[PDB]
């Protein structure tokens, strides 16, 4: 039911920036989405980058998941989150930590 845009979608959307545009109302405020869905996604996609990875269990599991598809497919989107949180690119090393300690294929 809420497999996309609405709610229980994280990775099924994160999988393609076009699908991001689908739950993008949740994240940025654009199209259509559900309030409860927005809350879960906001905290979680936050945990993905410079937000709070070590927050809740939902956020930590979610961070892992979202860090995975974003860095491995949707790199420009990542840069937008970067520009939103730390546009200085300071915590690139925490990104480094997050990605390469979990086993996300990034080059070093």
């Amino acid at each position: 039911y809420t497999d996309k845009y609405d709610k229980i979608n994280l990775q099924e959307i994160l999988e393609n920036k076009r699908l991001l545009e689908s739950y993008m109302d949740c994240v940025l405020g654009k199209g259509k989405c559900t309030p409860e869905g927005k809350e879960l996604k906001d905290h979680l996609q936050e945990a993905l980058e410079t937000g709070c990875e070590k927050c809740t269990e939902a956020q930590e599991k979610g961070a892992e998941t979202s860090i995975d598809y974003l860095i491995k497919n949707e790199l420009e989107i990542w840069k937008e989150l970067t520009a939103h949180f730390d546009p200085d690119g300071k915590w690139r090393k925490k990104y480094e930590d997050r990605a390469k300690a979990k086993g996300i294929v990034i080059p070093e």
